[PDB]
């Protein structure tokens, strides 16, 4: 399969990229310098992951040994909450880029429609534990990222976990510069997302699927959770194609047209993960995989269910 999908800004983005989420700072500059020496072309980064530091280490470090390009390297992050500010976004990206160190980016996303008040803190919350909203609409932000674009610290800009309205919010925007590139939305076999999959490709936007392992290392999981790793008809379909269940997991959104991210610090599993270019599931097996789905959503926060723009309340 082609390892890359053309965006809709003209440049080419690699289906598979490395996920940087709760990989500790001791450990995400070897993970990321593994990944790129197995041939990883793409990380998926964000301030508020607060390891950028550490990831630019491993990224520098093989620019400096030539072990790759930057041109061949596309690397991706992610504007906080509590920088949705006309006059924060530029900040809030410079200081991504100086942590990465690099000159630009080649997606920058807002991380969530949602923005809070800002401030030290990344969620601020009342004294009752609600976060506290700014009243920057997603419009403005977005005239905000695309300034960004114009000015060269960005050469796409996308958003994620943005809702179908949401999204036709941007694409109604009055004097839209730039679409959207990239809407990074949780999909996986338990959430798999159709309605609004469907939706972002019919407008040429490219969706990235994030946590396509269910997120078994969220810090709110419990042990009666649902598995995919251990889900033995997954494990059926793998062992089928003498793969592992993981490479069922990542190969499933490839073939969906979907970019995938899929994290790990372990050096044996980063390899392994990138070795889905070599087999194909059956249009049986997808649709048995999609089969599976529950609406079974890892990734939110309960501080967040009254903010006017949360993502989730709609069905899409
Ligand atoms: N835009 C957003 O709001 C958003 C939200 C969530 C995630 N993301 C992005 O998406 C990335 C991926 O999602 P995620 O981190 O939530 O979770 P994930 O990629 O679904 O799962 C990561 C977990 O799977 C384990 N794992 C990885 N490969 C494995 C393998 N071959 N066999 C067994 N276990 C394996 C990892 O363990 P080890 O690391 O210990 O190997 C880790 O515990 C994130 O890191 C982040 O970059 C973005
Ligand atoms: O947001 C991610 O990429 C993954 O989850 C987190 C990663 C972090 F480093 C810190 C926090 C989260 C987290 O709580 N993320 C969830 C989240 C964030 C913002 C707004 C909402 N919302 O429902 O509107 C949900």
């Amino acid at each position: 399969m082609a390892s890359r999908i053309l965006l809709n800004n003209g440049a080419k983005m690699p289906i598979l990229g490395l996920g940087t989420w709760k990989s500790p700072p001791g450990q995400v500059t070897e993970a990321v310098k593994v990944a790129i020496d197995v041939g990883y072309r793409h990380i998926d980064c964000a301030h508020v992951y607060q390891n950028e530091n550490e990831v630019g280490v491993a990224i520098q470090e093989k620019l400096r040994e030539q072990v790759v390009k930057r041109e061949e390297l596309f690397i991706v992050s992610k504007l906080w909450c509590t920088y949705h500010e006309k006059g924060l976004v530029k900040g809030a990206c410079q200081k991504t880029l100086s942590d990465l160190k690099l000159d630009y980016l080649d997606l920058y996303l807002i991380h969530w429609p949602t923005g809070f008040k800002p401030g030290k803190e990344f969620f601020p919350l009342d004294e009752s534990g609600n976060v506290v909203p700014s009243d920057t609409n997603i419009l403005d932000t977005w005239a905000a990222m695309e300034e960004l674009v114009d000015e060269g610290l960005v050469k796409a800009i996308g958003i994620s976990n943005f809702n179908h309205l949401q999204v036709e919010m941007i694409l109604n925007k009055p004097g839209l510069k730039y679409k959207p590139a990239v809407n990074q939305i949780e999909c996986h076999p338990y959430l798999t997302q159709e309605k609004l999959i469907q939706y972002c490709q019919s407008k040429g936007i490219v969706v990235t699927a994030y946590s396509p392992l269910g997120s078994p290392d969220r810090p709110w999981a419990k042990p009666e959770d649902p598995s995919l790793l251990e889900d033995p008809r997954i494990k059926a379909i793998a062992a089928k194609h003498n793969k592992t269940t993981a490479q069922v997991l990542i190969r499933f959104p490839m073939q969906r047209n979907l970019v995938v991210i899929p994290k790990s610090v372990t050096p044996e599993r980063i390899a392994e993960n990138f070795k889905v270019f070599d087999f194909e599931l059956s249009s049986q097996d997808m649709t048995t995989l999609l089969s599976y789905n529950r609406n079974w959503r890892v990734c939110g926060a309960l501080s967040c269910t009254s903010h006017k723009d949360y993502p989730f309340h709609e069905e899409f």
